[PDB]
């Protein structure tokens, strides 16, 4: 039996704040740029489109210098952090951004075609954008967040898979690291192991993995390290409608319709999709910018910060405007203008700033704590006295380990919590 | 440490009220139209898309003529305002209004455009208009606001930059003066000196810099004079999305696609930039003439305006209907319609109205808080016994110095005031 | 030194309940139709776009008889009406309307256009019609509502203008007469003498003033009496987006563009304006039919009608839908259909109900109190021992002097009043 | 004076349920047709924007058996049946339905047409059809409701009308019968009588007339039987905007714009008209499935069912769908498609539930209290010792007569109505 950390873990009265200076990126929205081509040194892939997993590095409380170092006795019990309260800033203004493919497969418009429509002859691709589904999402978490996706089922030894033939879905699960793409709107899977074409979807996600917290899972989560706190909240609608080009997998049953003469005597392509498209972006349903407290989490760990490390996951695409830049050709920039004389580059900056309010706790070891402890994750007793179990997942870290201050009342998250307090 | 107000500055029970007249301003709502061509003396740039700034002037209290001048002793304290209420009035009724410009640069319709496109030949700008973001924002504070936007970053001696390349963004602080442009949704930065086409964006912000406030260093701001009072609304979505014409900086990498023949053969346009549209503008959701009272500011400043000074940063889109107006070129005005001979204007207006409930202070001068007002800012101690730091920004000037009053009963702010004070 | 009417008006408690009939009315929507050339007497230019200013004739309450003549003493006081609860109830069913031009100056859409456009040749003018932005609006005072628009300045005589120049705008004030049109979303100035080509907006303002409450000026005003009751809520967006034909006033500045070849080395007209709409129109957000009651005024008057008086002002677009009314030439009505045999009217009804519940007050004359309605309004007290200043203006005249009772359990807006009155 | 029933109506504890089985009926949506030409017996013009009046008809309270006939004494006073509950239950699922016309008169889109429009020559009608406005009523009395709509008023004597001229609009009042149709957003009018044309409007209101309630004269109406609860929501949006072919009757003011040459010398049609839309359907917004228990009525009628009837009108166009049936000419169905082997068939269909809870009431008779009944409705007196005033009129006769129950805790309406009751 797994056991709520109110049980064995003793709270204090001594609050500290603690917030990452401004976290900037800028680079590519739609892939990354190999280094110096043109100019020296990779440009990142950053889009709105993708999750945001910083790893925020807290300071160990017991080889730390307390406001008083008789709040606990070193010899029967521990110092754990616990976090009270976050705010996750937001930098740029709020706005809106189209993803497009050269070769968007894209048939035609079964929307309400004036009529019928070109022949299935060959590459009947075109140049499309779309503004994505709009999402915001926010987990944390003392272990990293987990997502799904679909993937292409492992080919059976006993029955295998004649080429062009659909493969078999399987639900993955695997950890959110910074950087993975979101649903945007065509569905949370693995678009460069089950779409060939390489032109179904957007260049931004074409070749990647879109994955979508797995919700469930870490809400079954027995010990809840996965998610203490989680905000979520998404809207989409369909835009345009639309025909895939290609010969059917799948045959349309001929019960389901009656033959004509002619193009109508077999059926075309029935493999439909819409384009996505969030609506208006407003403030009025922003997510962050705002403090929220977490006074009692929902798993068993109430926002106990084990190995003095946090993880912030986040999905904010309220926020997508990219930056066209275009510079010229010619030095003096001719009076006559030539679109071939100038080149046009997109870039996508993101802003983030992250502020906590942590509470310094205690754990006294006894036998069964230690027991419990140990049961759980045998490592935590080990750092009280190395190899992590992440150091192969990508993250955006964060040291805080030089940041932690006693004066609320000077920060701005500290003095909002201050008034929630009451004094 | 910084300190609160509260501890060093009494607040006494006397409020005055004060209020600008009717400020008021019209103009070309694209650009400036220089001396000359039928008009004599020069027609501002006014437009709604731009932060009005005012510098409110307030009376020295000290050198003031009090109800009552044994509320303080002027051998041990001195006075100052703190602002308490404010209201600021907005004239016109509310409308849209459309920004274009003459060669947009638009390649081709990439939302779902009936089929391919024409040819990356050479010059295909069309005229286009589109009506921005919408957005309203409001910040007090006695030190003008800071506001942020991306700018060509300062090419290095070490690797210069060929021309032609992308340089590197820079995010730049500078200070909102009354004049420049908000985000109107193409995002923050120097399209002057990022886009050398000129073509890129409307003429009202096409060689201009649409900053956005910096929400967060301000906050940040150890002092909080910068603001002590922050409302913002935005509210956006994608209208319709566009190719850029040009050629394309960073080329697509080979294995996000798969080539065709000819014309599909290598990738087309791939900078994807949507006309930006605030949707409906109802009085729902207006932000202004409406009083808010100021009890307690974010920041360590709770409103004191040192200085006697006040700064009023705002933005709002919510009303910008541009008036057209075409005059003949014959006198009679003949019956027979000629498009030439009617000459067509276009004209902005914008009308404000500033009020204010100001509550009257006392410092009594310490040592320790004469130390503390002089490490914080030297030249408070300095009027009490010149160079302006702000003298080389624009702001729309509004001098209150006659306009204090103490019968609040006499003006609405001012009974609005009464109301919530109880009485 | 301007005084609540609280101060030196007593409120007794008996309560009258008065009501119009049933006003209404029918016209023609777009303009009127000159008596008798069809048949007989003119027909009227009713809108739903017009302000509708009710001038509601009070009985005297001294001059009349009371439930018992000894509520006061008419040797030393005199008796007012005061307001305390409205119902303005609405007649027809909610409805849209257009509202267009047989020449609407509209030269091409620069919304998306496929392409390039026509040529700036002659008269490209089309027909075009557009629902105008929504509005409701209602006022109540003991005077004439204020409104806003903007005019033709007055040529100076030191600097003449030559024809074809811009004029200079002026802001002015004028009384809001009942059939005067609301800013419909394309501003509130005098398009009859702003706009030479009478083809720049819609026929039912094409030639007249649209003006705006001055909502600034009249919280401003001193006594109050302006308007001591207000209800606002408008709504609109941007449907198209087009431009205006005819030669460029301010010619386009050459730093804002790059010039290029044939039609492409002259900017075209970037004179923009969109055509509005009010979007959907629900019963959720309707301002009337609704009782509201007024406890304290929002100036010094607190709902008191001098000289008996009271001016509804109400502006209500929710109900606009034009009736089409055709009959044919031929008496049998032929069995054959044929356009020219058809006449085609187009008529707009409306129909208002005004309910009232008036409290009598009484004001005991004493020096000072005289002395003080003396400076406020002479008249006031001439009236109780002629020219009114109102007689050149347009009002729906609406006489209650017949229409007073006391058993307010005996109307609808009576119960209704008796129900928040406690019994 | 009319008095509150409350005065003269003593209310006992007594309360009964009462529900209609299950009305149901289909029929075609725009038109009757007439019998057995295909398939014996007429098909009824079921439509969902038509008005729904029940009839109800409850039981004798006098002439009944009672769970105790010592109540009341029959010698002194008589027993009414006083409304406390209702509940309109509905039947199908939400959906939206067309309207249309197969000569709709629409000149040209006067929205935005791409340049300049057909020829004004002869027979440019075109199929369309619209999505009507969405309305939701309902009103509970115990007579029937009033409606209102504009017809061609009567042809004066003294000065006759030419065939061809505009007739002269009144405003009639008339009684809201089972299977009139409402607004449905071309306004309320005699479209049979008014537009000659009989191609103005979608074929289910072309001929018809539509009727909206007159909900003004409604309340005014002195004793209240007409409506003692009422529920209304409308809404809707326009859609597209045209044109009406025809010659036009008010011939357009010259002094409102200015002359062209050509076609655009004269001008076109001026006679706009919007195809109405209502929006979303929700069932946010749903106004019936949800009992209304009416504790105090507007009119001084509380309830009380005189005559023991009772009249429920109802307007609810939110399942609208209509079933597209067909069926084909060929017994075999061939495997060959051709749309001639086909028929196709509209019907609509409308299922509705009736539940009330109804109080037992005694009225005691003394001298007053009969003259009073006897001024209200001599007949009411009479039946407590026939030619029914209605005989006229159509409505859905719903017999409750040996529906009532004692045991409201059987029935669902019934439980919910102890649960507000408190047991």
């Amino acid at each position: 039996a797994v056991v709520n950390t109110d049980d064995y873990v003793t709270r204090t009265s001594i609050f500290y704040h603690a917030g990452s200076s401004r976290l900037l990126t800028v680079g590519d929205p739609y892939f990354r740029v190999p280094a110096g081509g043109g100019n020296k040194q990779d440009i990142p892939k950053v889009s709105a489109y993708q999750y945001r997993v910083f790893r925020v590095q807290l300071p160990d409380p017991n080889k730390f210098g307390l406001p008083d170092t008789s709040i606990y006795n070193p010899e029967t019990q521990r110092l754990v952090w616990a976090c009270a309260g976050v705010e996750i800033g937001r930098g740029q203004p709020l706005g809106v951004g189209l993803s497009g493919h050269p070769f968007y497969n894209k048939l035609d418009d079964t929307e309400s075609s004036h009529a019928a429509t070109s022949n299935v002859s060959e590459d009947v691709r075109d140049n499309v954008s779309v503004d994505y589904k709009q999402t915001q999402l926010c987990i944390l978490g003392c272990a990293p967040a987990i997502g799904e996706h679909w993937a292409k089922g492992t080919a059976s030894k006993s029955r295998p898979l004649s080429q062009g033939d659909c493969p078999p879905l399987e639900l993955k699960n695997t950890v959110l690291e910074d950087g993975d793409m979101v649903d945007t709107g065509y569905g949370a899977m693995d678009f460069s192991t089950l779409q060939d074409t390489k032109c179904e979807v957007p260049l931004d996600i074409c070749q990647s993995i879109c994955k979508y917290p797995d919700y469930l899972q870490m809400s079954a989560d027995p010990y809840g390290d996965s998610m203490f706190f989680c905000l979520r909240r998404e809207q989409l609608f369909a835009r345009h409608f639309w025909n895939r080009a290609g010969t059917m997998g799948d045959t349309v049953p001929q019960s389901l319709y009656i033959k004509g003469t002619g193009m109508r005597a077999s059926p075309g392509s029935c493999v439909y999709s819409p384009s996505p498209s969030g609506s208006i972006v407003t403030s009025d349903s922003q997510l962050f910018n705002k403090p929220y407290w977490l006074h009692k989490a929902q798993g068993h760990n109430n926002g106990v910060c084990w190995h003095n490390q946090l993880f912030v996951t986040v999905v904010d695409t309220t926020r997508s405007t990219n930056l066209t830049i275009c510079a010229s050709t010619q030095s003096p920039v001719p009076g006559q203008y030539d679109a071939t004389k100038f080149k046009q580059y997109s870039r996508h900056v993101e802003e983030y700033d992250l502020q906590f309010i942590f509470q310094l706790c205690t754990i006294t070891l006894t036998a069964d704590v230690m027991s419990y402890i140990q049961s759980m994750n045998s490592s935590i007793l080990e750092d009280w006295n190395n190899k992590d179990p992440y150091d192969k997942l990508k993250f955006w870290n964060v040291d805080l380990k030089e940041k932690f201050s006693l004066d609320l009342d000077q920060y701005p998250l500290g003095r909002k919590f201050l008034v929630q307090a009451g004094l």
